[PDB]
């Protein structure tokens, strides 16, 4: 719950900058969740390289609901726990 | 100031970040970020940002004066935006 904290303090301008960018990354997800191909997409499209392992991780670390998949709610979670 | 958060970036985040860079600037004039890539890099990540805004945020850590950002001015951007 100390992540859930810096969510709740997030403006909902900063919210809907988020959710465009969430749904630019979803486009082509079935279910309309971020998943390791799509997490793959975007991080490539920015010059990294992860590997499948490491996605999957990247995504353990807020699927709260055990989806292997990411949705905003816990989007918003890994965007505040960059830092 | 942020100068120390850009001595503390590991040679692993700053290579990283500047394979962003590079990405950023394929096609730049002078090799570095101007409005022009910086909305295009913002517009694409579903953003919307105003020519007023791009400039801001360009001058915020455009410590030359360019009216560019250079990759050493890019990390400071990055960091700074903490
Ligand atoms: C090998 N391993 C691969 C990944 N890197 C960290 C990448 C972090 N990251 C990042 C950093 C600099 C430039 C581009 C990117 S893409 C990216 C996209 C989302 C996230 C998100 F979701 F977290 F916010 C974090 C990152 C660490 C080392
Ligand atoms: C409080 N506030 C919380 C969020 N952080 C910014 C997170 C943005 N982010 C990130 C996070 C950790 C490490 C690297 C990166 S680069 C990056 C690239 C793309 C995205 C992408 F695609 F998602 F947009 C998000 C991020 C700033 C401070
Ligand atoms: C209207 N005005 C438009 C811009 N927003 C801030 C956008 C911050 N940002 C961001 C946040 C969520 C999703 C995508 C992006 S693109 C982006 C690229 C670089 C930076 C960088 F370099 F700064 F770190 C910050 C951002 C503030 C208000
Ligand atoms: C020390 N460490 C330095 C970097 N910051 C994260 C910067 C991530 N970032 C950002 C910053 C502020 C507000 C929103 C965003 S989203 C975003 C999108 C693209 C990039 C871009 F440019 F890479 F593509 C960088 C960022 C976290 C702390
Ligand atoms: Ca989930
Ligand atoms: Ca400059």
């Amino acid at each position: 719950d100390i992540y859930k904290a810096a969510v709740e303090q997030l403006t909902e301008e900063q919210k809907n900058e988020f959710k465009a960018a969430f749904d630019i990354f979803v486009l082509g997800a079935e279910d309309g969740s971020i998943s390791t191909k799509e997490l793959g997409k975007v991080m490539r499209m920015l010059g990294q390289n992860p590997t499948p392992e490491e996605l999957q991780e990247m995504i353990d670390e807020v699927d709260e609901d055990g989806s292997g998949t990411v949705d905003f709610d816990e989007f918003l979670v890994m965007m505040v726990r960059s830092m």
